[PDB]
């Protein structure tokens, strides 16, 4: 695998030991061969699991998620997917790693797709080797891969709202269930219904994942209600997955606004990773997978791939060259390569709107490309009436940094800034000048 111009897809089935058995062997060989190596974890939670798998090996953990004291001599670095892409975008020296290892390489967040584009381009240029570790590479059509123990697969109507009757099989179960929902708001309603029926429910989403995931170890629970973030190496001691088989798809309409379309079917890769949370113990056959819909290739035209192009257009590669998306996922976007390349000052603004601003890539790009500076929030109030953001069925209002109460009506509307109460609170803080 470790030879230059090699990109290897390590596609062993979910639970086959890619992270705990194969990765340490790769890392040992990389150190022996004096390959400057990067390991990319999708989340802080996986970064901490990897330290356990790699324990004693000389690895520099470039994350506060890991409590270890470095020798200072490590030639292997570990960081999050998003951290790698962020550092590429910033005026920060990123080593031209000889070996690029991405764990949970199916992750479809913009920064992960962009990292795969950058890495696979460096491999294509003859500069580097890469290993992408995932059971579900891009365009996989197999929702039911092999498992450590047999799984009982059942197609069944799954509730997406509170229910009074008709789904006794949900609550009759005496084990532990991981339930994939399409959104935080949908999970909140199902969680309230289960809690009312006497169940102990933990909710997971991107923003809450590190705090709330610990509760799956520290408290007794009956259900985990999770968004798709639990597709990325989240492990549970569960015997059932309930899978809506639904997700939200961010869609750019008329190059002008982003909507959260759907819910709609998950990809085969997503379905396989959701199912793959169970069947992991060869001594516990008959874990159950209940699935409430079919799969479709809903990544086609999904905003994350356009946003990945916006990131890659702003990453230095060599002179004016621009990294391409990883070939198997390159047709998910129609973009002119280089169309989103910004001049130095607008790029710095773009980066700050994503990092400190916590804005979606697409929205950060609209603001930065308009020549607006990071702290100038006038655009949060001067949109068309149809861009009015709502709170409790009335237009949302903030006090501006000038002390004026104004309706929140952004010039560019991205549904992700108000998709749940937490998102709206954050965007209200942004519009008021509070970060
Ligand atoms: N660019 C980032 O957001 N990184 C996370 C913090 N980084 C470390 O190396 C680190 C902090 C504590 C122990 O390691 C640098 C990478």
């Amino acid at each position: 695998m470790l030879k230059k111009k090699q990109l290897t897809v390590l596609d062993l089935h979910p639970g086959a030991g890619k992270t705990r058995r194969v990765l340490p062997e790769i890392v040992r060989e990389a150190i022996k061969k004096r390959l400057r190596t990067v390991i990319l974890a999708p989340t802080r939670v996986v970064a901490a699991e990897m330290e356990e798998a790699l324990r004693g090996l000389p690895v520099r953990y470039m994350t506060t998620a890991v409590n270890v004291t470095h020798s200072g001599t490590e030639i292997v670095d570990l960081m999050c997917h998003a951290t790698f892409t962020s550092r590429l975008l910033q005026p920060i020296r990123v080593p031209n790693y000889n070996l690029n290892i991405m764990d949970e390489a199916h992750f479809t967040d913009p920064s992960s797709i962009a990292a795969r584009g950058y890495i696979s381009t460096r491999v294509e240029m003859g500069e580097a080797a890469a290993i992408f570790m995932t059971a579900t590479p891009p365009g996989t059509r197999d929702a039911f891969p092999d498992s450590n123990s047999p799984i009982m697969d059942t197609e069944v109507e799954v509730p997406e709202r509170a229910w009074s009757s008709g789904f006794d099989w949900v609550t009759d179960h005496s084990g532990k269930t991981v339930w994939f929902v399409p959104s935080v708001r949908n999970g909140n309603e199902i969680a309230a219904c289960l809690t009312k029926a006497g169940k102990r429910v933990i909710q997971l989403s991107r923003k809450t994942f590190e705090t709330e995931f610990q509760k799956t170890k520290n408290q007794e629970w009956d259900f985990v209600i999770t968004t798709d973030i639990s597709e990325m190496g989240a492990n549970f001691k569960a015997d059932r997955v309930i899978d809506s088989r639904r997700c939200l798809k961010p869609v750019i309409l008329d190059g002008e606004r982003v909507i959260l379309a759907g819910p709609m079917p998950v990809t085969h890769a997503s379905a396989a990773q959701r199912r793959g949370r169970i069947g992991r113990n060869p001594n516990k056959p008959g874990d159950e997978y209940m699935y409430g819909g079919g799969c479709a290739e809903t990544d086609e035209g999904h905003a994350h791939w356009l946003e990945a192009r916006m990131l890659l257009d702003n990453i230095y590669l060599q002179d004016g060259l621009i990294a391409s998306l990883y070939r198997p996922e390159a047709d998910k976007v129609a973009a002119i390569e280089g169309e989103f390349k910004l001049r130095t000052e607008q790029r710095k603004t773009f980066v700050e709107l994503m990092k400190r601003g916590d804005l979606p890539v697409w929205l950060a790009y609209q603001v930065a490309s308009a020549g607006i500076t990071y702290t100038d929030r006038r655009w949060c109030f001067d949109g068309t009436t149809n861009n009015t953001i709502m709170e409790d069925s009335v237009p949302a209002e903030v006090w501006t940094k000038y002390g004026e109460k104004r309706v929140l009506k952004p010039r560019w509307m991205d549904a992700r800034v108000c998709s749940d109460h937490a998102a709206l609170k954050s965007f209200k803080e942004f519009a008021a000048g509070k970060r």
